[PDB]
């Protein structure tokens, strides 16, 4: 039913003769959002080592084909919100049928972007059994008198017009002969010289110096000359195939050849088990030796696939990024499965003023503004995610717990669930980001929630021990309070963590809700109506994009208020059925702050 | 003599008829160097406070026309060098005969990025005393149906298309009524709209809210709305003139409109006197309390331009910007001139690995190459001055002093000499950059000096968080130059904070060092390399080609090859040709490539 702009996707021969130009669905494909630079480091955990990475491969999607270009009406979306463990995310796509070239929607480029994880689209060579062909492995090898690879420059191109940080090189077709594998190494090495600073070429540990598909699951002798040769670099980084017990070898091969071992990242497959893959830790982090390398996650979105609710969606993937213990700080290394915490430092990206969150996961039930419903449509669209409290989660006293809840927003269709029992007198706090923000004077320290059982909710800020203080000036907004709290009186510091406070009441319960938490006008958007060619009877909204805008609203006026029903980040939306009516766009500041409406008939 | 391409210069209609791609020059203009992101400050000076910003307006280049795009065969050009005490630089330019729009050179603009400082371009609206033309500011403040303003986005287009980070605003010209203000605030507010994010537009206090010329010397209830009005941002900052003896309304007021106190640049007009320029400093920083707003250099390129050589210049700077001390952790602050060190921490951008510097000042009366001479030539090209000591100058020990040279060259036209007695047995050292280098395997200390008495060069490094002075592991002799290798494979997972050097003194009790390499930290492929036509010089052509730190063009000659050109961008412009050419591409390592044969 959907005949909206799609997520790309190529074959070798389509990706050849595609143009951004001429691609209708090209504009949608675009992030406007760029990696933050400049994460921050925790360091909450002490057994956590600061050399190590981790790259997810991950299918954001769970279908190459079909994935509309800026969101969708579904709820139950795979909204990953693990970014803070994460340095690098590859987008798991590609299939001998759908096609093997593939991109990360922009939806998933923004919300990876924002908390400054680098977003790498697939390149997947298919085991023959599953379809695979080596004429596409061929035509992507195909090389003019210039020595040039004319797809490699399509590859770099789409990178820099989608907005995204490179690519992850699959290549499991079977039989290459060794100068198929030459050809290869040419092209990854191509790839190197003409990519633009800070992409990244991720290589998999497959084919071999033969041409032969032979999983090393190690750095060798067989698959080094994928990596480095010589004074030659040929990829970024390598990652190792799954069957290893220790990678020690691999270390000292690295080493061996100049490179960091943490280039190399031990696959890990959690696909089909996610918490419960037996794996060999010590073989990767031995006891007072630093790790060996960095880690490879085959599949994480297994927390998505084998569930079929957000909230056990949610649950799993808690559990799998910080472990059963339930809190970064505490986490058990004897446990099978001791989680990413463990070994990780969780980086924050709130590292620049203002910051601003709404505890947007990215999807919802419902959408919400200003605390009031706009819409009661089931909605994804990760673009507007915000960045997420970097510990899952840490707090003190009472008998509480917090979770997201999607029964509450305050902006957007979620919020920060803080419920439970809190004994009369009794003090609790939840310690919520690591942070990098400088304050000076004009800046303000607001928060937004709702309280089921009346208690007030104090703000937390660590200075470069919380500081817990209430709010300055209350305001009432459909049932939310907003406190702000100046914070001139430390300009010249540095914020370094923000938090939450609640004392008990004779209630001796607590349940907040908490929509809006920051430390920090738009002129109303310049729209046209343009033809969505793919779809007449659809149109498509486009204006400039400002660079003080988090994102579009588009309401419509029914006999029952304004309904908003869409959202984009971007410098389009798409709305299907139109030419078949009066709408109103406004821009939202960083701030969310809102601009007059534009009318548009 | 000159007929190659020129930087941009214009009134405002030849900028509204002006699109890149029927402009011969356009291509020639771009800067290729990104402004380098998240520069770290050094904490030598006790005195010196991060809160206050400091903007130079300099003359970077004396004139507005006749400036060749990419350096010329001139030794004496401005060749700034104290990037690190600069948070913005506004490229000072324009004039009623010439142009009053004018963007900074794409050398300039290269220096400029490499060391993360922001650059400027200039709007000019002359005194009608030197030419002002009120019909000029009208035409820039022209207005569509559209509420767009058509120059503000040829403004931006500018600014996007040679690769610069915004705009000063500086309006003199009298006889504007309250409407024409209203329409420049309009003018202001359209371009913070519109802007890319990191973009800054800075205003000059100058034009007051009834359009009159009224320099206020602070932030008043007069020119407040050209900064900011109620919730709306109109511009990122106001450069103050000059005549003020305190500031501290200013940061109240600036308050009360909730912005930084920082934004403000308090003016100090150093052009005729440099050093000998009378200050009320405690007015601007009080003698405990904050600095009251950030500060304003109009003019520092008097170190230039009252001067009639390189090495007066070369000194009048270190004067100016680090004091009468020569030392920016030893400031007196009860001289008359403190210098910039005094109050400002010194910036770096020696923050990503590989790290390089062949001390390259941006000009030289020679070019070297791996230590020969490969061009006798006078030359200047901005382009290619590295990132150059933080500190200038910090040693321990011996009574040495530490200056460039432009006698001896490693690669380029200059390197640094640090020269005079070392008693035998006796030790000094030279902490000479604030970095923050990660060390991973594979990653190595390069050096590169000569020595007159044969006392051996060692380097320091500092870990986060006293420096490490060792000798190096293996030795390369290239052509009169000693270039060690100390791998630093022992201490990956750390990080680099700081460069040294460190001697002893032999039985000579001299020392007369020249360092012409320093690295932390393959081989490009050869260029593809077209030569077309540069049309405005039929008789002169243009190489073009699309990892690479700078091109080299080489001719052949009966005398060897020579090197007559030099390049950062994707062109060059070579006259009289019309004779065999190679061009290489050096690697951001220094590495060169296999050079391209071109006939
Ligand atoms: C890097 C790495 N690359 C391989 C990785 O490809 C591999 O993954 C597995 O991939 C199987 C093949 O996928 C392709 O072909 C399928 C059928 O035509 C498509 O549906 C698919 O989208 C691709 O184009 C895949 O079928 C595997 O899934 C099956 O087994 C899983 C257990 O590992 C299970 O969780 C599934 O639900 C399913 O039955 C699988 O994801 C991995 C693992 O073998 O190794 C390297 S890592
Ligand atoms: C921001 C700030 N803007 C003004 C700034 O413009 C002003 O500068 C002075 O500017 C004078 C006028 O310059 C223009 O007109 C000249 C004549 O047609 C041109 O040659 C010129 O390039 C411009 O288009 C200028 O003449 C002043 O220089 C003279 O006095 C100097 C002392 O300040 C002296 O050093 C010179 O050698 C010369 O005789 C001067 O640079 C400043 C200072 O008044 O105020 C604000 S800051």
């Amino acid at each position: 039913t959907y005949n909206g702009p799609l997520s790309s996707h190529w074959f070798p021969e389509e990706l050849a003769q595609w143009e951004p130009d001429s691609d209708p669905d090209a504009p949608f494909n675009r992030s406007h959002v760029p990696l933050e630079p400049g994460r921050v480091a925790d360091r909450v955990n002490a057994n956590a080592d600061k050399d190590a990475h981790l790259v997810s491969l991950s299918a954001l999607n769970r279908h190459t084909s079909g994935v509309p270009s800026q969101g969708a009406p579904v709820f139950y979306e795979n909204t990953f919100s693990y970014w803070h463990y994460t340095d690098l995310m590859v987008y798991w796509a590609g299939s001998a049928g759908e096609g093997i070239i593939v991109p990360p929607s922009a939806d998933v480029i923004d919300a990876s972007h924002r908390n400054g994880v680098p977003i790498l689209g697939n390149v997947f060579f298919p085991p023959t059994v599953y379809g695979g062909q080596l004429e596409w492995l061929e035509q992507m090898l195909e090389q003019e008198e210039d020595g040039s690879f004319p797809l490699a420059d399509k590859l770099l191109e789409v990178a820099d017009y989608y907005g995204f940080d490179g690519w992850f090189i699959n290549q499991e077709t079977e039989g290459a002969d060794e100068g198929t594998a030459e050809a290869m190494q040419a092209f990854l090495v191509y790839l190197q010289e003409q990519k633009p600073e800070g992409m990244h070429i991720m290589w998999y540990d497959s084919m071999i110096d033969t041409g032969a598909i032979a999983w090393q699951n190690h750095l060798t002798d067989r698959n080094k000359m994928y990596l480095q040769n010589g004074s030659t670099r040929v990829a970024d980084s390598m990652f190792l195939n799954f069957w290893w017990r220790d990678q020690r070898q691999s270390n000292e091969l690295a080493q061996a050849l100049g490179r960091s071992p943490y280039d190399l990242y031990a696959g890990v497959d959690v696909e089909a088990r996610g918490t419960s893959t037996p794996v060999q830790w010590e073989g990767l982090f031995p006891e007072g030796e630093k790790a060996h390398t960095s880690l490879g996650l085959y599949r994480p979105d297994w927390a998505f696939q084998s569930s079929e609710t957000m909230e056990a969606f949610y649950e799993k993937e808690l559990q799998f990024w910080v472990g059963s213990t339930g809190n970064p700080a505490e986490t058990d290394g004897q446990s099978n499965w001791p989680g990413m915490a463990h070994w990780f430092p969780a980086k924050s990206t709130a590292t620049s003023v203002p910051f601003v969150t709404h505890f947007n996961t990215g999807s919802g039930a419902q959408f919400s503004a200003e605390g009031k419903t706009v819409s009661e449509q089931e909605w994804n669209n990760r673009s507007l995610q915000d960045v997420l409290p970097t510990w899952r989660w840490i707090q003190h006293g009472g008998d509480l717990e917090a979770t997201f809840s999607w029964e509450e927003a305050f902006e957007g269709g979620s919020s920060l669930q803080w419920h439970g029992s809190l004994a009369e007198g009794e003090h609790a706090q939840i310690e919520l980001y690591q942070t990098e923000l400088p304050i000076s004077e004009g800046t303000s320290l607001t928060w937004t929630f709702k309280s089921e059982h009346d208690n007030d909710l104090n703000v937390g800020f660590r200075l470069d021990d919380f500081r817990y203080v209430e709010g300055e000036q209350r305001e009432s907004i459909n049932g939310w309070t907003q406190w702000t709290l100046p914070l001139d009186a430390f300009a010249g510091q540095t914020i370094t963590g923000l938090a939450f406070a609640a004392e008990g009441n004779e209630t001796g319960l607590a349940e907040f809700y908490t929509g809006q938490l920051a430390v920090g006008k738009p002129a109303a958007p310049n729209v046209n109506v343009r033809q969505y060619d793919p779809d007449p009877s659809g149109i498509q909204l486009v204006w400039e994009k400002q660079s003080n805008v988090h994102h579009y609203r588009v309401y419509k006026e029914t006999k029952h208020g304004k309904e908003l029903i869409g959202t984009s980040a971007g410098d389009r939306i798409y709305i299907e059925g139109l030419v078949e009516v009066r709408l109103h766009i406004e821009a939202l500041s960083e701030t969310f702050v809102p601009s007059d409406a534009r009318m548009i008939d």
